[PDB]
């Protein structure tokens, strides 16, 4: 039989010091070509070895399609080929789109519904999985109002270091339970958070809407330090400003109280993704 492998590279989507992401067309279809850079070539080595443990399919998980190696004169050329998704991603559509009641949740749920996936070990099944780099550029937003989670070159199995400006207060002190599994999932729940509070600025109520700001933008600076972030996050304690207009809002009421249970020092007091679900579905 014949096996087309031959993909066109139509348009660079990004580029980064990860290399490059393209839309490409194969037999007709748009696909995403993530073509790694020799500096990240470990998180194409994690994302091939977790798919080959495991091949997760979820709508919240952006797709897997393929993981190609190529021998090059003096080089290996990494590949990752997944489902492409024309609407970009979150960081990118919240930069100019405001949401309403409806379509700010469906986002969030969907969010928590991959996140949820990922952690939950099944029996029979999948291992447990921590991401370690939940941000809104690793979230792409779906034609059905959906989101799916992206990029697990960093994440963890249970039977590179995460984006400092997202690291939760035990990775910044250096305190992290490295040896315990929950501790990953404890990290990913407060970048949820963050998540949560990017999405919630930009849901408009009483013809009122925050800006696009990424989580600490009136604390530290662009590619902010380590030691900058240490300092607002564990030793001055700051978290994201809930502004005065969402108390008139029933929907960003209850997401404010979401977010700060997402954001406890102690990480085993913060919320699980599946009790996240549950609160999303009782809200309006
Ligand atoms: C090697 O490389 C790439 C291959 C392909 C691709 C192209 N046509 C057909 C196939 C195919 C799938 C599955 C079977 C099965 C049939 C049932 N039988 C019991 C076991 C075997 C055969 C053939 C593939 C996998 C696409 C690629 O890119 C999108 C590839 O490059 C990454
Ligand atoms: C990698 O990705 C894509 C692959 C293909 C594709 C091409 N040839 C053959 C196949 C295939 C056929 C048959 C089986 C068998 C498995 C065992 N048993 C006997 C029942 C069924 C498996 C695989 C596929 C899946 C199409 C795609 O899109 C239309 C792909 O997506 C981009
Ligand atoms: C986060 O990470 C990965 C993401 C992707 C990916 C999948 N679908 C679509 C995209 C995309 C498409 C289009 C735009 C722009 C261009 C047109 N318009 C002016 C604004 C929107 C942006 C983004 C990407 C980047 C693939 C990946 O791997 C193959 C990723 O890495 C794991």
């Amino acid at each position: 039989r014949t096996v087309a492998r031959d993909i066109t590279l139509l348009e660079c989507v990004g580029k980064g010091r990860y290399g490059e992401v393209w839309r490409g067309s194969w037999q007709g279809e748009n696909v995403a070509v993530k073509i790694f850079s020799s500096r990240d070539e470990k998180s194409w080595f994690r994302e091939t070895e977790l798919y080959n443990t495991v091949m997760l399919r979820h709508e919240n998980i952006l797709g897997f399609i393929a993981s190609d190696m190529t021998s090059r004169h003096s080089s290996t050329q990494l590949w990752l080929i997944t489902h492409y998704h024309e609407m970009g991603s979150l960081y990118d559509y919240l930069q100019l789109t405001t949401l309403d009641t409806v379509s700010c949740l469906r986002i969030v749920l969907s969010i928590a519904s991959g996140l949820a996936h990922l952690h939950i070990e099944i029996f029979g099944g999948k291992p447990a999985i921590a991401h370690r780099d939940l941000k809104s550029k690793n979230i792409l937003v779906k034609k059905n109002g959906q989101c799916c989670i992206a990029d697990l070159g960093l994440a963890v199995m249970h039977s590179r270091v995460g984006t400092k400006r997202y690291m939760a207060p035990e990775v910044l002190d250096e305190t992290i339970q490295v040896d315990c599994f929950d501790s990953y999932k404890r990290v990913d729940i407060w970048a949820f958070g963050l998540v949560l509070w990017e999405v919630a600025r930009r849901m408009v109520s009483n013809g009122i809407v925050e800006d696009y700001k990424p989580p600490f933008y009136d604390v530290v600076p662009n590619d902010p330090s380590f030691e900058d972030m240490r300092k607002v996050v564990c030793v001055d304690q700051q978290r994201p400003n809930i502004p005065n207009r969402w108390f008139s809002d029933p929907t960003l009421t209850s997401l404010a109280k979401l977010m700060k249970e997402c954001w406890y020092q102690n990480p085993s007091a913060r919320l699980t993704a599946l009790r996240i679900k549950k609160t999303l579905t009782k809200i309006d």
